[PDB]
């Protein structure tokens, strides 16, 4: 599929974004107080346990075998995975086995399922998400926003009336599992967050700018078919909410949330950061997609690798586990600071909000 | 003529000169609670309504060649169109059809005629400005402030007593359409707005620095003859208020104003961020001037790009209209903010006022 | 002579070092409410009048002809001007002549005698300065600090004890003519101006870094003859008061002083930014040295460009006269906003301060 | 051996990271009120005095050669000199000659004995100390953090338990001369320093990030071993607390702490600045190192060069001795001002602390 050759192959990462992360600073500790073999890196996901707190987040035959390898990965890992988008699965009896196989693969890890925000407004509903779910025996629901992708791509346009959230509320009563809403590279903020929060909905995954950038992915479509909006585009590849950003705004506005921050996430450093800023989790997709193209083994070391530098964080800053690390100190300067002054955040009670 | 052959052809846009747009973000929505369909982008325009919150500014026979395809391409899209100076049509009755193809070819827009402060500093007075008026059946007059212009052109030296803001004042009371005061490239400060507003002026057009530099222009000029005042000019090329800025301190110091934001508006995204700093619309000038010249389908193809540009920006911050944007939340980073701070003005005041 | 060769022809102006000047911006007025011909420029200059606010500055046979040109062109235009250092005419008859000159050709305008600190550190009273002022019937008679120029000179090192300032107090009170302390191109600081005000310095000439660069000047002395001395030169080439630091620190600290904003005027906007910030005139020695050597018809334009510069910095802040200029309304930001509010210069207060 | 290899001929110093130190200016004083000659360098070092504020601190036969030359500058010009780790010396009868010959060739300094701190939870205990110590006739212990380096090492992982304080408290009440907690390039955060304190350490050496970077040394070996760890240490690189933060950290959080400022001191206004920010004295590594090798000459003329660097800084600030540096005017500028507010370093309370 276009998207993910545009994604994969082209230079679309990070492309004129920035996910603000270098503007927090983890205090390293030169006593930590603890060996390195004592760091312990297991958290809970709803009602599961996994074994690093990061998940594979939904990523949409041949796209079929890219999933397998993913989640056969995540599995030995104890990593949690989203898949991309089934409502092709829903509507194709064809389609659903290249999500299936996930729970043939992934017997343990929680698997989250996947259906756009613009499809309550299409038809879809309590149905759907039941499907989608039973599908690959989900543990949760991930509902995307991206409305810009939609804005600045050739065909169709984004519908967000509110009638999904009073859809989506009436489904949240009915369903087995829990509904995560998730951006998809331009971030939450924090009106977005309280009025998803008003209806009902608690957790959240950020996928702010600074990562796979989805503007700059249609912005190449429409270059490929001499399209002008394409100069649109370029005009909107710095648009959206900065991961590091959307951490803080969504700790803050809603404190009792369940938080995965990704969006560019590229390191287990980047993971710490997100981590000890407020995410209770970090999210990753298109690196895991660059390198389960590359193969199952090089999957394999990614994951040892960024497994290693979230512990290298974990030893540095003296925190033997995540509930530590979430509360280790921190420097936020530069932009973000300034954001975050601008955006009314009490740094002194964002402090407190980040550490209980 | 000298002016626009350097304009359009030399590298004067936005030389050694900031808007200080790039310091103004508008938060995205990841939900909207909207559709693109519903977003309506009409607003008043004096007595009238346009169709988009973006007006031509004023730009001085193959001038009014450039004038009619202007004109008639505004009239398709409903927007707001001001001449250029009408000084040469006063002076002379030969001149008169480049400014009167205007009103045959946009019977319906509102059209803004135009008179230079210096003008009426040198003995123009009420029947001078009705005739400008008349000429294009105007809905109002612009009067334009060039100081800087005057200043480093090769010829001449600028006067602005305030005895021809009483005579302005005497002009206002008697006139059938209402005064916008406009600059011409250097931006309208605190100081200036209320001096103007104290002599009953309440329409404003920032025309900030960032865009079309007119020193750049008398700069180069003064290459051309080999005049050393073009070193001087270089020493003043980031000389006066951003367009940022002038948006902010206008609407600040008189919150009651008719304000276009403009001076290096490029993008629908730079119209966007102009209305939601505090503007009633944004205006335009050497972007139109560069593709009118290249042809009418240049320049509809321009505005398409510059209206889809705009609806992406409200679509994105979850306005359904222009009212919704004036009000969506941003935020104010670096030099913006520290020019800001120092001139006295309280954000947190400052967003009252911008939203009312 | 060595120092001159270096200055004029090397690499040594504003080399790695800061006026601060940048961080200063003069708030453009779009109606500026004067005329261009209506501008004065006319300050006062101890018990004379100058014909602008702009001095040259001291700079130290052939040393006697670029004297007599700057004398000969100062006089034209109405601006004081200081020798450089006396020393070697009150060691030896033969070099009064090359001082004498100055008032043949110029006498009129205020005409500033020179002689360093390290003389009166060293045996110099009452008697050598007397002689230094008869000897070109000046007006004023300069003291010039330049410990940083002594510290990295390759012939020994520099002595600055307090009794040179009991000797200064003493003196000035039988000299008939009024004292102004200078630095060389490191600035003076608040604790500096105050401790010369203890002893009855009411006069100051800031000379801040930024300009001409002394630590530079000896560095490329010290290469020059294979001295290692020119490595930790290097390390200390942006030491120093910012001018605009020193401008406002001298201000702040002594508000009653007669102040020279001196050290990397390059311009007559450097000029009015400086006069602006708090000084009552600007000062210059590098670019007029330069222009001298080319001629008296190079340094004449010198001068033209720089009035005239003034002039239009002045027109386009509204500014009728320097009073005007001195309390013109400007903006402060990046390193000097952080400098000023380190050193506890409420901005607030200080503008109070440089407005009276 | 490898670490001295990749040290002195590697790009490794400052590496991708940063003192902080720019963000330091000491403020010129013109007018000093001392003489270059009267300038007093001479400190306490414990129960010695030294002649300079500067130590070097350790660095692990040939190993020993340079020792020796090391040791015989530092007793030329009065400075005290740690040892590198002793620990080889402990386990292997023929390697205390290479520690030994230091105090043959220094008599009179002070000596700085060095073990690791996570030999304390591995046997490492109060007789290890006292023979470490005895071998060089110390007059002080050194017992270096160095977790970073340990992390990305391909061999082993580090050990920090508390334990390993609570046995260093214990060797404290016994031990005849005073420890030393020092980093080994990535610094001392207050929490390390309060936790330090809380078990009796009273005395810190900060080596801070901008110097010697040993996640790169340890980059560069695991490059070298085509092992994937190099790409993970890459993300490591600005990893730690700059030199000036620390140093801030520090005197803030025990403000009767006896502090080295150390990690990337290269000049003697390096030095300085470390100085008149709150240590008591400068720490060098990395330099003395290059130029030990080198040879003797070499090292000397370093040193000449650092001391000629350091009474330069205390000159041009007025400062006669080492007491007045450490309460001279300065200017705290940038990310390090961002960092100490952050952090919650009241500006105002530090420089109290740090004059006192
Ligand atoms: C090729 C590709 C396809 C995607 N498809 C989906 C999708 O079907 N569902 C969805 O929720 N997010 C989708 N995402 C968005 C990601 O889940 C994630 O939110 C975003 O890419 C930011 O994370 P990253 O910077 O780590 O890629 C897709 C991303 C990629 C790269
Ligand atoms: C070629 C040209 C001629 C202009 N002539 C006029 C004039 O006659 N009257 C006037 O009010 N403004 C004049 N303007 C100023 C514009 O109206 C506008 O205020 C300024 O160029 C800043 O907007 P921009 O950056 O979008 O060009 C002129 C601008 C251009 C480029
Ligand atoms: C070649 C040269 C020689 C100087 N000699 C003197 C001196 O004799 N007396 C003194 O007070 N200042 C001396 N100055 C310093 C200047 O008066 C002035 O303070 C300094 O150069 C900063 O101003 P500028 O940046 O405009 O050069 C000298 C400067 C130059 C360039
Ligand atoms: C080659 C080398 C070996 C080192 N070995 C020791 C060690 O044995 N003990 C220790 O405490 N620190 C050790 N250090 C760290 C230094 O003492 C110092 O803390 C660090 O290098 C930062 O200072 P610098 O940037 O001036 O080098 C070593 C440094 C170098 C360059």
């Amino acid at each position: 599929v276009e998207h993910v050759e545009i994604a994969a192959f082209e230079n679309v990462d990070g492309l004129s974004s920035s996910t603000f992360l270098n503007d927090v600073i983890l205090v390293h500790q030169g006593f930590p107080g603890i060996s390195f073999s004592e760091i312990n890196t297991k958290t809970k996901f709803f009602r599961k346990e996994i074994s690093v707190p990061v998940m594979v987040t939904g990523m949409t035959n041949e796209l079929g075998r890219i999933n397998k390898i993913i989640a056969e990965v995540a599995e030995k890992f104890g990593i949690p995975m989203g898949v991309g988008s089934q409502r092709v699965a829903i509507e194709k009896a064809e389609a659903r086995e290249s999500f299936a196989i996930v729970r043939k693969v992934a017997p343990t890890i929680p698997i989250i399922a996947n259906l756009g925000m613009p499809q309550l407004v299409k038809g879809y509903g309590l149905k759907e998400f039941q499907d989608a779910i039973q599908m690959i025996e989900a543990d949760a629901i991930a509902v995307h926003l991206n409305p810009a992708q939609e804005v600045f791509q050739p065909e169709g346009e984004p519908e967000y009336q509110i009638y999904a959230l009073e859809k989506l509320r009436d489904i949240s009563k009915e369903l087995s599992v829990p509904i995560i809403v998730k951006e998809s590279g331009n971030g939450i903020s924090m009106e977005t967050a309280k009025l998803l929060y008003s209806y009902g909905i608690k957790n959240f995954d950020t996928s702010g700018q600074g990562g796979t950038n989805w503007i700059a992915i249609e912005m190449i479509r429409d270059i490929r078919r001499g399209n002008w909006k394409a100069e649109s585009a370029k005009n909107f590849l710095d648009w959206g909410v900065p991961t590091a950003a959307s951490i803080m705004e969504v700790r803050y506005s809603v404190p009792d949330s369940f938080l995965v921050g990704s969006g560019g996430i590229r390191s287990g450093l980047d993971a710490a950061k997100a981590i000890a800023l407020g995410a209770d989790i970090a999210g990753m997709a298109l690196p895991v997609l660059k390198s389960a193209i590359e193969g199952k083994e090089s999957l394999e070391q990614f994951f040892r690798k960024i497994i290693f530098e979230l512990k290298a964080a974990m030893m540095l800053t003296g925190s033997k586990d995540v509930d530590a690390l979430k509360k280790t100190s921190i420097v936020i300067l530069g932009k973000l600071k300034e954001w975050a002054e601008y955006r009314g955040i009490n740094l002194s009670i964002y402090e407190k909000v980040r550490k209980r």
